[PDB]
């Protein structure tokens, strides 16, 4: 099931500042589908960017899921890879692909694997930026 969200923390290698529904990291974690992270423009911090969340404990993971924001494209993601650490600094591959452009939720299933943080690398995204309304990590 879902991890709470409310317990865990969003950092980001960039995101651009609050100006309504965008685009500070702790937006990607907030139960609201209108609102998401995104990373900085005027002017951009070229990918690749990346977005981690802190869980709030060390937990056998197995799912992690991406909701694109709504009603319009540019961040979402296209290439991703899909990161763990278990000390917040030492990070460990786990999944990577590609991803449709559609507002699509997009589902990546893995190993049970045990993590204190896991890090969402956005290697290419609409328009160069990359973008998140939602994000949920299973235990
Ligand atoms: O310049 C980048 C910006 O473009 C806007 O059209 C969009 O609504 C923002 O979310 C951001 O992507
Ligand atoms: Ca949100
Ligand atoms: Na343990
Ligand atoms: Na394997």
């Amino acid at each position: 099931s879902a991890l709470p969200q409310g317990n865990m923390k969003a950092t980001a290698t960039s995101e651009h500042p609050d100006v309504g529904n965008e685009g500070l990291a702790k937006f990607a974690i907030d139960g609201k589908e209108n609102t998401i992270w995104h990373t900085k423009y005027n002017p951009v911090e070229e990918l690749p960017q990346s977005i981690t969340l802190e869980l709030g404990g060390s937990y056998e993971i197995n799912k992690f899921t991406y909701l694109p924001r709504s009603g319009a494209k540019n961040g979402n993601i296209t290439k991703y890879e899909l990161h763990v650490s278990e000390d917040g600094n030492n990070f460990r591959k786990i999944s990577e692909g590609n991803w449709d452009d559609s507002g699509s939720l997009k589902t990546l299933k893995f190993n049970s694997t045990k993590a204190t943080h896991v890090k969402l690398v956005a290697l290419e995204g609409v328009g160069g930026f990359a973008s998140a309304a939602e994000l949920n990590v299973f235990a």
